[PDB]
């Protein structure tokens, strides 16, 4: 399995490379966080983590 329901450490990642990049690439931030992908990643950012 994956690195559980998403954790905080992963999370801040994320909002580091949307905030590097954007809310978009979602095949450059996954290439980053080796074990999720694009749909993980979207859904994490497009639902609660949405200052955007």
């Amino acid at each position: 399995l994956i690195k559980g329901p998403w954790t905080k450490e992963e999370d801040q990642r994320v909002i580091e490379l949307v905030q590097k990049y954007g809310p978009k690439r979602w095949s450059v931030i996954a290439k980053h966080l080796k074990g999720r992908i694009g749909k993980q990643c979207r859904e994490r950012w497009h639902n609660h983590l949405n200052p955007e």
